[PDB]
């Protein structure tokens, strides 16, 4: 009737993958512990998630029955009672149960040894596996290289041994990657049509991380509070310090005067204000720096050097051709920020065309692609936190992202397709937010 979760997550702070999968541990009463908390990732690979599992192992020394499973792609989505009852059908013999999935990695050549099935989910991933402490030990207790891969080690351990089965129903372990057609949302659970099941972990294995964060946004770790927008002015008791960044180009004196004017007008007391203006008009800077003295000029790219000097507790980057009509919007967002939210943009369309936002639902080798449910958030037919790839213009985002973070990776030469590259790679998520009429976008 005891379980524990041992999840995976090496890195010297907390991604937003981690953070998720401890708030859905959480909600589902599973006692977990992070393996690799606060440690340094160096790991095809992963060898080293092997190694410091070894090391979570010696400090459990009754034989528990345990889940071993990532994080940052993975959360749970029902409670022990319901594992335990999965485990022992799957396996009267307490055997360790893997996760299956629909491709034989990363040794193709392994095909011809796994055995046949029906089914198109034939192979073994590593990603998620349940069984008790000293068999798996036994399993790993000589450790492997840093740069192994974990994977492999795992398959073969499955077809030379008959220590393992696999899951090949997903009860237990959903390896989502290529199986969209199989999946649905439904009564806040995955269920798989084609092996007619619920699957408890719902592992968004390589790109289907995107899959994972798409659906994310259709679940609930707890009943919604159906008042929370029923007053819809927001005000907080205590102010955190907000460092305003705001991108300009006085090159355009009418756009940046409006822009300024919607910036004043946001109501937020505890704020520091600096401008980055793409431009070098001098006189139009002695003007502005009268009510605006914190002005660079020739800036092309984001910084964060100021902030990390200051003692700002958020970060909020406004564009200039983004503007803010809902005053109290500071509040608002400050609101949400908690747990795995911590990079929040406020959904905002073109003047012109409502449809077009600052958000991008989907994204196709680095570009804007239409998401299942695009329009649907474009027009507000569902409201809340949405996971995204890309947002724009209007990012609030929390200190502990931008003071442990590379924020200023390079891969498009762009800053704002830049910065969301560089939180994509961290696991960072971004979260728009469309709850309320926040503005539009010039
Ligand atoms: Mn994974």
């Amino acid at each position: 009737d005891n379980l524990l979760v041992l999840g995976i997550g090496i890195s010297v702070h907390k991604t937003d993958g981690v953070l998720r999968f401890e708030k859905y541990c959480q909600a589902h009463n599973l006692q977990y512990m992070i393996v690799g908390e606060g440690k340094k990732w160096n790991g095809a690979g992963g060898g080293q998630k092997i190694n410091e599992l070894l090391i979570a192992l010696e400090s459990i020394k009754d034989n528990k029955l345990i889940v071993v499973c990532d994080t940052y792609d993975l959360i749970p989505l029902s409670g022990p009672e319901e594992i335990l009852r999965k485990y022992r059908f799957l396996t009267p013999d307490n055997k360790v149960v893997f996760s299956s999935e629909l491709y034989c990695w990363p040794d193709a050549s392994l095909v011809e040894r796994y055995p046949k099935v029906d089914t198109k989910y034939k192979y073994l991933n590593s990603g998620a596996f349940m069984g008790y402490r000293d068999d798996i030990y036994e399993m790993i207790k000589n450790g492997v290289k840093d740069r192994d891969d974990d994977q492999l080690f795992f398959s073969i351990k499955f077809i030379e041994t008959d220590k393992i089965v696999l899951d090949y129903k997903c009860e237990l372990f959903q390896a989502m990657y290529r199986c969209n057609s199989d999946l649905v949302v439904h009564k806040n659970r995955i269920f798989n049509g084609y092996t007619n099941s619920y699957p408890v972990f719902a592992h968004g294995n390589g790109p289907a991380k995107k899959l994972l964060n798409h659906m994310e946004g259709y679940f609930m770790t707890e009943p919604i509070d159906g008042s929370s927008n029923t007053i819809n002015t927001f005000k907080l008791d205590n102010e955190p310090k907000v460092f305003f960044a705001l991108y300009v180009d006085s090159n355009d004196l009418s756009a940046l005067k409006q822009f300024l004017g919607k910036v004043a007008s946001i109501q937020y007391g505890n704020k520091v204000i600096y401008l980055y203006d793409r431009s070098d008009n001098e006189q139009n800077r002695k003007l502005i720096q009268i009510s605006y003295p914190n002005y660079h000029t020739g800036v092309t790219k984001y910084v964060f050097d100021d902030f990390k000097k200051s003692d700002a507790q958020f970060y909020f980057l406004l564009e200039q051709n983004c503007i803010i009509t809902k005053k109290d919007i500071l509040h608002e967002l400050i609101m949400q920020v908690k747990d795995n939210h911590r990079v929040i943009s406020p959904m905002i369309g073109y003047e012109q065309n409502s449809t077009r936002t600052n958000f991008w639902g989907d994204i196709e080798d680095g570009y804007y692609k239409r998401s299942e449910n695009y329009l649907d958030l474009a027009k507000h037919k569902v409201r809340g936190l949405w996971n995204v790839p890309y947002v724009y213009g209007v990012i609030l985002m929390h200190e502990s992202v931008v003071r442990n973070w590379d924020l200023s990776m390079v891969k498009y030469n762009d800053k704002d397709m830049d910065l969301c590259f560089s939180l994509r790679k961290h696991t960072i998520f971004m979260y728009m937010i469309n709850n309320n009429n926040y503005g539009y976008m010039v």
